[PDB]
């Protein structure tokens, strides 16, 4: 892959590479569609519009939007102007977005109407710098200083040229949560999604122009941002977007061509979603779908899930591992080389190192801390020098995963190095769940650990000590949590115990809980 | 009043004042009591303990504690060591405390056991610098590294001298919220509580050594901090503290001598609480109580509440207005000079100005913006230069209130200049409540305004536009907000309307809602 030139604007790059296919559908969703030419026009008009409201090069805007045709316009339009979009999870709380507004110093927000209430709450509680709110598909009357996204785009002529950005200039942020502390602002350059889209989207997945890409992982996920934006635009594929929650029924409807007159040829999702789909009694037969490639990320793919999918569809699930920090997969199975129970082989262009506690090599078959050297690494966590130095050093990026290298060069996930859980491809801190449970007045202590279901898919499991003189229901706690945290941050099962296992120091013996002693 | 010396440590000042009365009870609560000697001992041992864990002079510690004998130990012990306690409301959310931890850079937390769960959540989610959590009266097992307050204090010899602070050095912070944005860190000096305790506590209220002080307003409120700590310690009075919520029954029990063998002689609280007590069927008779002085603040005292109290008890309610920024009252009725319907006269030592639209004087009988010039003003809002400039300008502190000066020199409250409400005498932002309501899926729009109830007390009133195509009941809306807002923020009434009055920009015409137009 040829490196991007020193002067490089990733949005310009994606627009330019599709000037040969102006009338092909770039993006289609439930209610709208954009050809590549329409996408380019709206992108450059939004770029002009953002500059007109005074957002300057390198300033941030918050992109808080459901998947839909407006999303790539917002993302690329900002980048084309040299403005840094901060693309965020749409399922978070007002508290979460309040922090993101403050930390990013976002000068404007591009928000879906359905998310306007939580954004409004975040704006009211925060010390933000937001000058304008741009509402895509408003679901309530606009407030002062808010503008409809279509009107905002429609009111400005296209910017003539992209900002004169450098390949190594920041292009966009994603936020990544760790086990404690605030979410980290992961800074990606213009070059980074070029490298992922070439090394992985084109050269590993072999995406091509006639594909129809459809990702259950939303665009704000590093995974989905490649799957359903940077990858397909790099090759001219058509992308199906879906705003609603990706349930088996919702995915099946898209697979069967229920939207846009298109049948996806390439699907991406999390192992949990594949398992839920394989269990569904209305699972389509392979004769009904156009799938040629099934991609997985976000959590390890149990061999039994992939084997069952392959038996039913005659397609493998191609499991790869990426991270927010590396932007896309650095270890992956190949479309025609799948070893279930492993994450496959280094993606060409990425170097992988496993390190033991001494920082030295580890023997094959022994677990080591996974480090990645690749051209798509984020530059830093914005405003967190300490965590940046711990994660990014000397061209190597520390994943916080443990991995085993097998005899055939494949890599098998061996767990985390920080108790983070990955439920449905989204990071979940067990400590955040625990601290919310203990706020319930009937809870004395609580411990949340990751426990595999029969499938080998890790889910949060709560061990709760009730307070004497109170009785607790499991649903009572789930509700209590949903009233405070994002809606997916709840234990999948809860066991009430008289006492938690602890060391002499009072430290909870989480391994005993995981291992099932109680 | 003689100014404090330039070398001045307020905690040492209060300890020194009471060395003449070592065996008198300083503080007593449901389960404990501290003589002035015991208080000084425990204060100086806590000061040494904080220094021993590395907290340095001028660093902050978060003081998140229910009222109880440990509270003045934590507060004065920090101050004695030259460490800045940040005394905060105990009814806030984990997100509020997470912000306060980061914003204050608190190096330790002193927390009541009952509040450890919300603190734990705040620690887990924030980028804090807390080195140690000290738990007063733990309600659940200590976590590794945490220490019990009693052990923490008991494990360290008393510091031999206080930090050699100056009178105008920061001594402590309180947090105060405005209609939007984060709570503001109000910075008070060592001199400020000297000025309030001398000018108001001693010279206006005439508190004296044989008083027993009891404040419904908690110690973290500027009002309560004077009422139940700086004022009584200044004169050697005994103070009754109560951890639980101040219901009429809870207050009556202590008025009647149910705790510590003492009957309060001085009571302080909000007009809302006085109204609640006057409505209580077991309102004590004046022969049953030892009250000689009843103070109110927080919201305007409706004349009928004062008059009914005076008719029942033969005792007036002495209404004074203070603020977090001014620390205590700057306009007040006097123990023997009460004009109901007014906040009385300037507190000697404080200069009052009413300013019009251009900053000039306003003619008597006309409302103006209230500005205060007095020696207890906070110096700034920490880390917010913009809001500091708008509030503190050249010796004058802008209250955010409007007032009318009467012919007899008294001052009659004329509302706020900023949409904030004082419900139950506590700051409530209508915008917070609105932003909570619109996150309910059946709510399209919401407007919250203050309306005076049957007793003349302002309560929030919600006007809600339901979302078309959704079912929404007043009961389900009450359930929705019950576990999302503190009770004092609950709208006392919700009206479902078809539309809200707006300007063309979408601004809600809240004045029309206050005028009953809907
Ligand atoms: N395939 C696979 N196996 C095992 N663990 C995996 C995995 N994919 C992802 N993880 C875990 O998730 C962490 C990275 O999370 P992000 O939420 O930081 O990155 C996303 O998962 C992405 C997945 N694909 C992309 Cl392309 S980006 C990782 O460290 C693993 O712990
Ligand atoms: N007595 C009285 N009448 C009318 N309004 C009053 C009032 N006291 C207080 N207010 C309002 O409350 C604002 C200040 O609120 P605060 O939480 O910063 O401080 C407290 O209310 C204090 C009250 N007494 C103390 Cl001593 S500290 C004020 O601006 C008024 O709007």
């Amino acid at each position: 892959v040829t490196p991007p030139p020193e002067k490089f604007n990733f949005a310009e790059h994606l627009l330019q590479t599709n000037r040969v296919r102006p009338d092909k559908t770039a993006f289609v969703d439930d209610i709208s569609s954009l050809s590549f030419a329409q996408l380019e026009a709206q992108t450059r008009q939004l770029a002009a519009a953002l500059r007109a409201i005074g957002v300057k090069r390198e300033e941030r805007v918050l992109l808080l939007m459901l998947d839909g045709t407006d999303w790539p316009v917002a993302f690329l339009g900002a980048i084309y102007a040299g403005i840094v979009p901060v693309a965020v999870n749409t399922l978070l709380t007002a508290d979460d977005y309040a922090y993101m507004l403050e930390h990013s110093r976002a000068q404007a927000v591009l928000v879906s109407g359905a998310l306007h209430p939580v954004l409004k709450a975040a704006l009211t509680k925060s010390d933000h710098e937001v000058q304008r709110v741009i509402v895509s598909r408003p679901a309530a009357p606009l407030e002062p200083g808010e503008v409809d996204f279509a009107e905002f785009v429609g009111a400005h002529a296209p910017l003539e040229k992209p900002a004169a950005t450098q390949a190594d200039d920041p292009a966009f942020w994603l936020y990544s949560s760790g086990s404690t502390g605030r979410p980290k602002g992961v800074v990606h350059t213009h070059a980074n999604p070029y490298w992922t889209s070439e090394l992985y989207g084109r050269n590993t997945l072999h995406l091509r122009e006639d594909d129809v890409c459809f990702s259950a992982a939303k665009l704000f996920f590093a995974y989905g941002l490649g799957n359903a934006l940077t990858f397909p635009m790099t090759v001219g594929a058509t992308t199906l977007l879906m705003g609603e929650r990706p349930t088996p029924d919702a995915v099946f409807k898209r697979w069967l061509g229920g939207v846009g007159g298109v049948k996806p040829t390439v699907f991406y999702g999390a192992p949990t979603g594949y398992a839920g789909m394989l269990a569904a009694p209305n699972l389509p037969s392979r004769d009904q779908v156009a799938l040629r490639l099934a991609s997985s990320a976000g959590e390890a793919l149990p061999a039994e899930i992939g084997q069952r999918f392959q038996r039913h569809f005659g397609l493998d699930i191609v499991d790869g591992i990426g991270s927010t920090e590396m932007l896309a997969a650095f270890l992956s199975n190949l479309p025609d080389r799948v070893r279930y129970g492993t994450t496959g082989w280094p993606v060409p262009g990425y170097q992988i190192e496993l390190r033991g506690d001494g920082g030295g090599p580890v023997a094959d078959g022994e677990p080591g801390d996974l480090y990645i050297h690749g051209p798509s690494s984020a530059t830093m966590y914005w405003g967190n020098r300490a965590k940046s130095r711990d994660t990014f050093q000397g061209g190597w990026t520390k994943s916080g995963d443990k991995y085993v290298r097998n005899d055939d060069g494949s890599y098998t996930y061996a767990g985390r190095t920080d108790d983070m859980l990955k439920v449905s491809g989204i990071y979940v801190s067990p400590f955040e769940i625990e601290a919310t449970l203990v706020q319930h007045p009937g809870v004395l202590e609580a411990a949340v650990v990751g426990v595999a279901d029969e499938h080998g898919l890790t889910k949060p499991k709560a061990y709760v000590v009730p307070r004497p003189g109170q009785t607790l229901s499991e649903t009572e706690l789930k509700t209590f949590i949903k009233d405070r945290l994002a809606p997916y941050k709840y234990p999948r099962s809860t066991v009430f115990v008289a006492e938690l296992p602890k060391t002499a120091t009072g430290k909870i013996q989480r391994f005993k809980l995981r291992e099932g002693v109680l």
